[PDB]
């Protein structure tokens, strides 16, 4: 089998993309964002305390004749950004763009926070990180991919963000037609539940190729480029008038600059972001002091290679027995 769903942006920033997803029967479709950070498949609810709930679709499992209670499992999650939401656990009929798996954990929220009430465009997320992150207890559940995995033509997915513009998430094959050249295949570590792999190098704009091992995550529900201080600096150094604000909470520059591209090695390959995908407007309306998409990671713990970095490539996070990770330019 094969599934392939549009993913579409949820704002003119690209700040996150959302893909339908179809859950019970008859379906409910919900907008998930799509998440390789995590492992956890959960939406707004029925059950969603009532304050919590501004404008978003729901799941009603009442209303689907294949939900199922997942009786006495509960989840509870909090993300990088500080964010979080737990609740219970049905089992119910996913599908996404027409690849379909019986008895997926759909988390049900009872409590959201205000980050996601906030949002009217995210129904929820659909994690595609390694099952060991997932957080339902006692019994910890698997990912729509994982779940997915044995029935696929080829145990993958990828990834195709576009630049202020939809793409495509696609499972169960690859389409030699999304992208040029040739796709660079790297190591990834599973031993922190992630798809963690090391980048060989950066160059910003049409600087050297610095070499240099940066080990981070490939990160499609983060929306930055997180990377050592010592990279982001050299980066934004290039930039006349960027400095970090304590204040606002990282780099900015002025909105007048015109940004260089940033450079990230995947083996011998090089993949360019152009430097208007590091562009994040205005730090609040009407200023012109505009946001920086490459960020330090530094009291992170980790890098990521959030939609900045990931939607100037097609992506192939592959799930063969030793997981790598594919980058091509495109």
């Amino acid at each position: 089998s094969t599934g392939s769903a549009t993913t579409t942006p949820i704002d003119s920033l690209d700040d996150a993309y959302i893909t339908p997803v179809q859950i019970g029967t008859p379906a409910q479709t919900l907008n998930l964002d799509f998440d390789t950070g995590s492992s956890d498949l959960w939406v707004f609810s029925s059950e969603t305390t009532a304050s919590e709930v501004d404008g978003q679709t729901i799941y009603t499992p009442s209303k689907s004749t294949t939900a199922k209670l997942l009786s006495g499992a509960t989840w509870s999650i909090s993300y990088g950004d500080g964010s979080s939401s737990s609740g219970d656990v049905y089992t119910d009929t996913v599908s996404v763009g027409g690849l379909t798996v019986t008895g997926q954990a759909v988390e049900s929220a009872k409590k959201v926070s205000s980050s996601f009430t906030e949002d009217s465009t995210i129904d929820g997320l659909l994690g595609l990180a390694f099952s060991t992150l997932n957080t339902v207890s006692p019994t910890q559940q698997k990912t729509f991919f994982d779940n997915a995995k044995a029935s696929l033509d080829s145990p993958v997915f990828t990834a195709d963000l576009g630049y202020h513009a939809p793409g495509t998430y696609n499972f169960g094959f690859i389409d030699t037609t999304a992208y040029t050249g040739s796709i660079t295949y790297t190591a990834v570590s599973t031993k922190q539940g992630f798809w963690e792999w090391t980048s060989t190098g950066y160059a910003v704009g049409s600087g050297t190729f610095k070499s240099t091992s940066i080990d981070g995550i490939a990160d499609t529900g983060t929306t930055l480029l997180y990377l050592p201080a010592t990279v982001v600096s050299a980066y934004w150094a290039q930039v006349s008038g960027a400095k970090s604000s304590s204040s606002v909470g990282g780099y900015v520059f002025p909105c007048s600059a015109t940004l260089p591209s940033f450079t990230f090695g995947v083996g011998s390959a090089r993949i360019v972001i152009p430097g208007d995908y590091i562009d994040f407007g205005p730090i609040s309306t009407g200023s012109s002091s505009c946001f920086g998409g490459i960020q330090s990671s530094a009291g992170i713990g980790i890098n990521i290679f959030g939609d900045v970095a990931l939607k100037a490539a097609f992506v192939v996070f592959n799930g063969a027995t030793t997981p790598t990770l594919g980058f091509a330019s495109k």
